């Protein structure tokens, strides 16, 4: 409260930290379906459904450009990614699947950087 803090957990690589796992998402072969922002013109359903679309290079270019605050606003915008994923696609069909694949491998690396 005021004049009553909390010690500081240290910030001050979590943009370096956030790079590096983003780096490995883009690299992952499963990535194929998040790299690029779906095509709201020829995906038939896509803009009515998912209220906020998320891809991985929109990820990049928001963690370039200074657009999340913290660290928890980034894995926030990772998350989204799946769970439109989820909302739009079956378990199981290869895009459903790579979604889920992609959820467990971001979990891991983020329970391992920062937990």
């Amino acid at each position: 409260s005021m004049s009553v803090k909390k010690p500081k957990r240290d910030d001050s690589k979590d943009l370096a930290l956030c790079s590096m796992i983003l780096t490995e998402m883009e690299t992952h072969e499963d990535a194929w379906p998040f790299l690029l922002p779906v095509n709201l013109k020829l995906v038939p359903g896509y803009k009515k459904v998912i209220k906020k679309p998320m891809d991985f290079s929109t990820i990049r270019e928001k963690l370039s450009s200074g657009q999340y605050p913290n660290l928890e606003t980034f894995a926030l915008d990772v998350r989204l990614v799946f769970d439109n994923c989820e909302t739009f696609n079956e378990d199981d069909s290869d895009i459903g699947r790579a979604g889920h694949n992609m959820r467990k491998y971001f979990e891991k690396k983020w329970t391992d950087t920062f937990k």
